[PDB]
């Protein structure tokens, strides 16, 4: 049985009080909705949300980084309050167009530091195979680190379901994975507020919902996963196995869900240094200032020794 954290209204932070933090810019034929810390520009982290989410899960993460460098959180396209995409598609490249073309407008350094999770890790992971000069490091959760070959036995059953038209039921008009799997994957019991600050994009039924659907579906199953996002996965898999001149930080969920094998991907993956703390799989509401604390460090060592 979950419980409130009896320390966490204290310091809650509303949808409505981040919003008010973060800035908008048009980019391409939309906009994205993004926080920005502005100072000590000369360095960026980006913070890279996954499905369900959106910037709003790093708020408590992201005031640890900010004395050292600037840190940037977008609102993936689609998603929080961000503007949609122009076609109506959410597929992997949708969302990396979307990503791309706002990174051109931020005045970023030549190296770039990424946070990611979830499907964000694939973004990250994605922009690094293709500006592989441009990444200072890289800290992953919880993330996409390679494709599906074989914990979650009935695997491709779920994902012949969600592909099926019963996914747009179970999304569109039920809403199953903003209502039902996100909290059954944060260890405490979210605040009224804070839920409220996750279902707030996604709170009318209908193809508003889209983006939550477009994600699971380009799962890189190798048996049955769209082939284009199987590749890109085995492409950025790769890299990482030889990136031996990228610093990255792994944190470890505990005990997580279904975890396992994302820690195994990670740790073939040279220069990684593991770390873990408490969670299932939006650790950043179970354990965001260990987390925070963690990054903190992990990115002063990496300006230091570079
Ligand atoms: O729990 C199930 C089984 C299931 C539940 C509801 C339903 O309508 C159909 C099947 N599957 C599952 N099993 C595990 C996870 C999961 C795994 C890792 C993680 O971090 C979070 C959730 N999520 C899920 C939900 C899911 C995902 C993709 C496609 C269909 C259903």
């Amino acid at each position: 049985s979950k419980v409130y954290d009896p320390e966490q209204r204290k310091r809650m932070i509303t949808g409505p009080q981040w919003w008010a933090r973060c800035k908008q810019m048009n980019v391409l034929d939309s906009f994205i909705n993004y926080y920005d810390s502005e100072k000590h520009a000369e360095n960026a982290v980006i913070f890279l949300h996954g499905n369900a989410t959106s910037s709003y899960l790093w708020r408590h993460v992201v005031p640890h980084i900010e004395p050292v460098a600037r840190c940037i959180i977008p609102d993936l396209i689609g998603m929080g309050k961000s503007g949609k995409s122009g076609n109506g598609s959410y597929r992997l490249l949708d969302h990396y167009k979307y990503l791309t073309a706002w990174f051109e407008l931020l005045n970023l350094p030549k190296k770039i530091i990424f946070v990611g999770h979830d499907w964000g890790a694939a973004l990250a992971f994605h922009y690094a195979y293709e500006h592989q000069d441009r990444i200072k490091a890289i800290v992953h959760m919880e993330s996409v680190v390679d494709v599906i070959e074989s914990e979650w036995p009935d695997i491709e059953e779920d994902i012949a379901l969600i592909k099926s038209e019963e996914g747009e039921k179970m999304v569109l008009e039920n809403n199953f994975f903003v209502e039902t799997v996100l909290p059954s994957k944060i260890m405490r019991k979210l605040e009224p507020e804070e839920f409220a600050a996750y279902l707030e994009p996604f709170k009318e039924k209908g193809e508003v919902r889209r983006p939550t659907l477009s994600w699971p579906r380009e799962i890189p199953l190798v048996k049955g996963g769209k082939p284009d996002v199987v590749q890109i996965v085995r492409n950025y898999n790769a890299y990482l196995r030889a990136s031996d001149d990228l610093p990255k930080l792994f944190i470890e969920s505990d005990p997580g869900f279904f975890s396992n094998a994302i820690v195994e991907g990670a740790k073939k993956f040279p220069n990684t240094e593991f770390v873990k703390v408490k969670g299932l799989h939006f650790l950043q509401e179970d354990a965001p200032d260990e987390m925070g604390k963690y990054i903190k460090s992990f990115v002063e060592r990496v300006l230091k020794n570079e």
